[PDB]
């Protein structure tokens, strides 16, 4: 009983897995190495790295099993561990994105607490959650009995593959909505092409790398041509190799370690380019309290001025009790007196943080330039 | 060529469709009737109502066509318009929930023209997608022709049903993440039992009535028993009939016109029950500015006092530069002079809006009771 000589696609898969493991070995090594990199966000990156390394090891071991080994059960356990690793990688991506969202959101409500209630509950639910879906394909969902349809990848039952695809589509939807929220929040703290490209390649790469296999899984059949599955399984390993370059090496702290081994932002730009060192502000009380303008304009060395709390309440009325309420005259009067006193105090430019200020106040009403977002 | 006598499941479906149409007719008529009900969020409810009415009309017309008409083209266009209506219904539900979430996210900027543009774009997009995945695919690419291996519902191709199922699962993921966010953000104005029950029941209502079928969409083929299809389609009509009771028919002004035709809430009510009319607050600057605490306690007639701006900055240091920074002594120092001056001014009780205050402040340190969230 000699082992048939594998076709070239087998050695292509072997090379892909080999470079995947080689690429991730260094990243897991450095992640686990330096004692300083024990931040809560680093644990998720480590989880992703070890999951992908496990995937590569499983792939090369399976190729070995199909190369002068001639075994039966080891092939089954290797396909099981491969499914384990892929589900773990998808869970690591979801956990990373949810951590990033919760990080960038908490800087507005100003309420941060706990590290064991949140990080470990989801870190243990991605590897632990994959236990069931990595033990089902071996326990009682095999193809050797004969009753199972054994749809696409031999041996895997139709039901198990369908369940996996449903889970994948669910997590894709959650990821899409999360990225929409993060883009909406980060746009405010900003041109259009750069803003889109900030988060447009990662989601496109994820989709273009993982969609074809699941689409085939749904549409396929047992008697499908054999080259189709081999053609569609490559993007999964390609994403496995791409992901650590884009989610781990981009962080500049690891870059420093290696080198040792080896709408408001643009407004601030415009203000700094005009040579003005002092700006006055008219906006809502929440906006001034939020502290965004001070940090953004201090990043370029520009100082902002907000009137006193009584004139803050005056601007409150002028915007909402004034322009917004239909009493345009009161709004323009209050805004004009506030702008006048601010200009007298030494401001060379005035910023109208909301549209209502621009509605009743124009350039001709001020000696200094009037600039709006 | 006589028409075979339908099975009793057919008249069951007819009864369900008639009830759906009758229930939705009144609500759509009332919504379109009163000129005062032209709010931006009323348009989405109207769209959902018209979609459900269209679905009911399509179902009853299809039963009619399969009864003593014996026509082929009419049945085809009727099943097409049925798919049209169901897709429109699910899209309208998603639009309603996204509108609610954006409305509850920010309250100041919700009432403007921006929400008008958003509403118009959402309505156009949902009905255009209904056009693109409804009548247009069904009046082509069908089964009443050469071999297409049409799937469970006669006549519908396998590929069309798979595409519909994929879209449904993506929409389900979006809905799940939205409801998680809304449940997170409403459990700060809390009592909690009512909110958690609502946000766990209205989700399951749509989750358990539309997913007997989309799973059968995949695990099945033409050579399938006919009992398994006529049973899983009933929950869709049941959800169609249940929908205009949950999202609509629950607000109060609709009730009035019908009759004419026919964690902080808990603390605030606890303080109110104790008989205290005056409370003092220690929390972050953003929290005191945000206007939540005073609004909630004024809902019960309780007055909250916040320290002056200098003492607010002192509390800022005591929380962050103090307890949070590791200099616990400075934090407790600043917090306890703050509590002392507030108590001397007439505070009958003190609230610690952050855990940091409670860490270094205990009940024995003040004469008045100390209450924490």
């Amino acid at each position: 009983a000699p082992l048939p000589s594998p076709k070239a696609w087998d050695v292509v898969l072997c090379i892909s897995g080999t470079l995947v493991s080689c690429e991730n070995a260094l990243v897991v090594a450095i992640i686990v190495g330096t004692p300083a990199f024990r931040a809560p966000m680093f644990l998720l990156v480590g989880s992703l790295a070890v999951a992908d390394l496990l995937a590569g090891l499983g792939l090369v071991l399976h190729f070995a099993a199909v190369f002068c080994i001639g075994s039966a059960e080891m092939s089954l356990v290797l396909v099981g561990v491969l499914a384990m690793a892929f589900t773990a990688s998808i869970g690591s991506l979801l956990a990373i994105t949810v951590d990033r969202y919760l990080s960038l959101y908490n800087a507005l409500t100003y309420y941060s607490e706990t590290t064991v209630t949140r990080t470990y509950v989801m870190l243990a639910l991605v590897w632990g959650g994959a236990l069931g879906l990595g033990l089902l394909p071996v326990l009682a969902w095999n193809c050797l009995d004969g009753l199972t349809t054994c749809g696409v990848v031999y041996p895997l039952s139709k039901n198990h593959l369908v369940v996996l695809a449903i889970a994948f589509f669910m997590v894709f939807g959650i990821m899409l909505q999360l990225y929409a929220q993060i883009c909406r929040i980060v746009c405010r703290h900003a041109a259009t092409r750069k803003g889109i490209a900030t988060l447009a390649v990662v989601l496109g790469a994820f989709a273009a790398c993982w969609l074809p296999f699941t689409v085939y899984c749904l549409l396929g059949d047992a008697h499908s041509p054999p080259l189709y599955t081999y053609l569609t399984l490559l993007p999964a390993t390609y994403n496995s190799m791409i992901n650590p370059i884009i989610y781990a090496f981009r962080n500049q702290d690891v870059q420093k370690v290696l080198w040792a081994v080896c709408m408001i932002e643009e407004t601030a730009k415009k203000v700094k380019e005009l040579g003005f060192k002092k700006a006055g502000l008219l906006a809502t009380t929440g906006t001034i309290v939020s502290g965004v303008y001070e940090k953004e304009f201090s990043k370029y060395g520009v100082e902002i001025m907000t009137p006193t709390e009584d004139e803050q309440k005056d601007v409150m009325r002028g915007i909402y009790e004034g322009v917004k309420a239909g009493n345009l005259k009161l709004g323009r009067e209050l805004l004009l007196k506030t702008a006048k006193i601010l200009e007298e105090r030494g401001a060379e430019c005035i910023i109208a943080g909301c549209t209502e200020v621009s509605v009743v106040l124009k350039q001709d009403d001020l000696k200094v330039p009037l600039i709006d977002p």
